[PDB]
């Protein structure tokens, strides 16, 4: 750890602080995550999970009660680029390129039985090259200072909210669907501020789920017959001015039933991507 010089604190999460740092010996600039203290073996698997759309875990440094993760550094995250692009919006061909790349990254994860579990714009890092990468794949002492982030539950799949313990790769598809919608419309799709507010915002848009559209729903841990019964609203009202290929794909990423939800791999074959390209964003570092 003496091999690293802090440049600045980048931010803090629930169980770790992130710094920009310089490797005194490689010359590399890196993002360093510090966690105050199975975990070690699952991190070592993370070291082998290498893909162009996954932030490269360069090193894991266990010292006798801290764990440091050393990542490749990227300058910008999607959350801030969305904020930066709010007045004009992200051009569609860039939206589609970022969506395709995250689908590639997830296709890869998923085929190796790795779930992200917590995708959100602030976890998606971007470079000058038009690349977008998955970061902060989903123990330790809690940072007392961590300040609460409104966006926290906004990307949570409904089966998580309903108490499914043994949820699947489909939760990452749901999250990415929510991100897709938000890029298109420049508004969060389901901006809940508690778990029941998050559930009810979903129900209001997509309709309260029942056995017809989601077999087994009524038997989930936190499901209540007393949930209000909202009617589903038209998708054309939900993400204008997205074209029918886009809306068709989004609809399949947002299926209630985890088993009907489109997989990352099938999503890459969707007609929305027939004309995909790789534009480069205009970033202001
Ligand atoms: O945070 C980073 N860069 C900042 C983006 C916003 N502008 C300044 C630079 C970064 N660069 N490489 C990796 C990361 N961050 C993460 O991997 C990460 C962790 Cl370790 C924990 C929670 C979220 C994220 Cl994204």
């Amino acid at each position: 750890m003496e091999n690293f010089q802090k440049v600045e604190k980048i931010g803090e999460g629930t169980y770790g602080v992130v710094y920009k740092a310089r490797n005194k010996l490689t010359g590399e600039v890196v993002a360093l995550k510090k966690i105050r203290l199975t975990a070690i073996r699952e991190i070592s698997l993370l070291k082998e999970l290498n893909h162009p759309n996954i932030v490269k875990l360069l090193d894991v440094i266990h010292t006798e009660n801290k764990l440091y993760l050393v990542f490749e550094f990227l300058h910008q995250d999607l959350k801030k680029f969305m904020d930066a692009s709010a007045l004009t919006g992200i051009p569609l061909p860039l939206i589609k390129s970022y969506l395709f790349q995250l689908l590639q990254g997830l296709a890869f994860c998923h085929s190796h039985r790795v779930l992200h579990r917590d995708l959100k714009p602030q976890n998606l890092l971007i470079n000058t090259e038009g690349a977008i990468k998955l970061a902060d794949f989903g123990f330790g002492v809690p940072v007392r200072t961590y300040t609460h982030e409104v966006v926290t539950l906004w990307y949570r799949a409904p089966e998580i909210l309903l108490g499914c313990k043994y949820y699947s790769t489909a939760v990452d598809i749901w999250s990415l669907g929510c991100i897709f919608a938000e890029m298109v419309t420049r508004r969060a799709l389901f901006p809940g501020d508690s778990e029941i507010d998050q559930l009810f915002r979903i129900f209001r848009t997509l309709g309260t789920p029942d056995e017809v559209v989601w077999p087994g729903v009524t038997s989930m841990p936190d499901y209540k017959p007393s949930f209000p019964k909202w009617a589903r609203q038209d998708f054309s009202k939900v993400v204008p001015p997205l074209d029918e290929d886009g809306r068709s794909l989004l609809s399949q990423m947002l299926h209630y039933d985890p088993n009907k939800r489109i997989s990352a791999k099938a999503a890459l074959a969707h007609p929305f991507f027939q004309d995909v390209t790789k534009p480069v964003p205009h970033l202001r570092l």
